[PDB]
């Protein structure tokens, strides 16, 4: 037989002989960092659980399946292998994940302090995993400290694809990155992801996050109050209803970034450091924004003096992936043959 299990705490992971030493190393999901015999490196190994359970597992399992594949870029996690040790669709249950393992997430990151080239570095790494993911269509929605993950060396990966929804889950969905014209549902363009990165950058230098909060009410209060109410032009994009909840809030005049954001948690004892902290807090300044009208592109924050250095044509303009009707809705029982289908490929 191919297949060995092992129980790694209350999970049983049954796994491609190849794989070893395995140990747990997230419970996004379950994961194993584990030995790959086969290929002499290490790999992470996730297990996805009856993902057809429902829609919400079942859109993502396939949508994270499908993109995995044909998506290769340095900055988004690579899949080297897909298996599931059920041999026939009847038998189906759990499919098998594996990616190229790196040392830690960004919230380890996070809770250190970093000079300007490092920080600067990975700055540009998500930004250039995003752009990518933009001229293939694919615009996130959900970038978070922990579906990203760097090496020793400083590179970075992004592990997801993001939004695509009911769940009966023990767990709670983070909402402290996502931007106001998420939070307000009112549509959305490329740019809806350089308010996430701006909430991890200013994390990385604040080491808290930027806007907590338990509720969509208490993450607009919290949003608000450090940035400002947003202008009229702002106001009148809203729908009627939400539109009379966002100005009827207490006003805040908001925050300047110096403020905000102070030289004391920037490197600024050398000259070099006290010219990057100003750079920085420039950028951070045009990310945070609010009305997406007035937030920096993409491309516009690439082109940033604080990221520049490190601009490459062959990691920022990436030949785009080819990539198929992703809007899609079936039963338990088609989700089923369609995940297994591709993982049988
Ligand atoms: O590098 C990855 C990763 N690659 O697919 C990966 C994939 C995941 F699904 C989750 C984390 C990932 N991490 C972070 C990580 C790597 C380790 F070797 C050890 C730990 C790490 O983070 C948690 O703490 C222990």
């Amino acid at each position: 037989n191919q297949f060995y299990s092992v129980e790694v705490g209350d999970s049983t992971f049954t796994v491609l002989k190849r794989y070893q030493n395995l140990k747990p190393i997230g419970s996004q999901g379950i994961v194993c960092a584990a030995y790959d015999a086969v290929l002499d490196r290490n790999v992470a190994i996730k297990k996805l659980s009856r993902p057809f359970q429902n829609q919400t597992h079942a859109k993502r399992a396939y949508r994270e399946l499908v993109l995995m594949k044909c998506v290769n870029h340095k900055n988004i996690i690579s899949l080297l292998n897909v298996f599931t040790p059920q041999k026939t669709l009847e038998e189906f249950q759990d499919v098998y994940l594996v990616m190229e393992l790196m040392d830690a997430n960004l919230c380890q990151v996070i809770q250190m302090e970093l000079d300007h080239e490092r920080m600067s570095y990975l700055l540009y790494q998500m930004l250039c995993g995003i752009k990518h993911l933009h001229s293939a269509g694919i615009i996130h929605r959900d970038l978070k400290p922990s579906n990203i993950v760097v090496k020793s060396d400083c590179t970075l990966k992004i592990l997801d694809f993001g939004l695509a929804s009911f769940m009966m889950t023990p767990y709670v969905v983070t909402r402290y990155y996502r931007a106001p014209e998420v939070i307000l549902g009112m549509g959305y363009k490329e740019n809806v992801d350089i308010w996430s990165v701006g909430c991890i950058m200013g994390e990385m230098v604040r080491h808290k996050i930027l806007f907590p909060g338990r509720d969509y009410i208490d993450q607009w209060n919290k949003v608000i109050e450090q940035l400002g109410t947003p202008c009229p032009e702002f106001m009148k994009k809203l729908q009627p209803t939400v539109r009379n909840y966002v100005e009827n809030r207490p006003k805040y005049a908001g925050l300047t970034f110096p403020k905000l954001f102070p030289d004391s948690l920037f490197p600024a004892d050398s000259e070099h450091n006290k010219l990057k902290a100003s750079q920085a807090r420039d950028l951070l300044s045009k990310m945070l924004v609010i009305d997406p009208a007035k937030r920096i592109s993409v491309d516009d924050a690439l082109q940033h003096p604080y990221i520049n250095v490190w601009y490459d044509p062959a990691e920022v303009e990436a030949p785009p992936p080819q990539i198929q009707l992703d809007e899609r809705e079936h039963t338990i029982e088609e989700w089923k043959e369609l995940i297994y289908k591709e993982v049988m490929n």
